[PDB]
């Protein structure tokens, strides 16, 4: 049995997955498709990539010791967007309203 705060992240995960926000979380759905995209330097500055999809399965094979864990592979996947990517670029602005979603579940989840 997983703790009550590792339920919550399954539903905030799920929320990132809804149509509600998928107009900007939808690049995130999955790993970065570095052949498609011909991105030859992404497994050079990104070093642990993370996705939406990675962290579904992390989340459901009880990887995550706890809810903290779970966010800071949110995060990672956040970070690794910031830091690959121009500041003023448009993945990076999807980034940054899935993240506001992100922030503010993962605030307001009980103790
Ligand atoms: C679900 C994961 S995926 O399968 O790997 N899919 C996609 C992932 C991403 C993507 C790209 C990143 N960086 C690149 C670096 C090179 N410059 C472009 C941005 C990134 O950091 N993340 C997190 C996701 C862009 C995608 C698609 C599909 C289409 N596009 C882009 C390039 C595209 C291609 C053609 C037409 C329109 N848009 C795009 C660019 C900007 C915003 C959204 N998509």
């Amino acid at each position: 049995k997983v703790s009550e705060q590792l339920k919550c992240c399954s539903g905030i995960l799920k929320e990132m997955f809804a149509k509600k926000h998928a107009a900007y979380a939808w690049p995130f759905y999955k790993p970065v498709d570095v052949e498609a995209l011909g991105l030859h330097d992404y497994c050079d500055i990104i070093k642990h990539p993370m996705d939406m999809s990675t962290i579904k399965s992390k989340l459901e094979a009880r990887e995550y010791r706890d809810a903290q864990e779970f966010g800071a592979d949110v995060r990672l996947m956040f970070s690794n967007c910031y830091k690959y990517n121009p500041p003023d670029h448009e993945v990076v602005a999807m980034a940054r309203k899935l993240q506001d979603v992100f922030e503010m579940r993962f605030a307001k989840m009980p103790d």
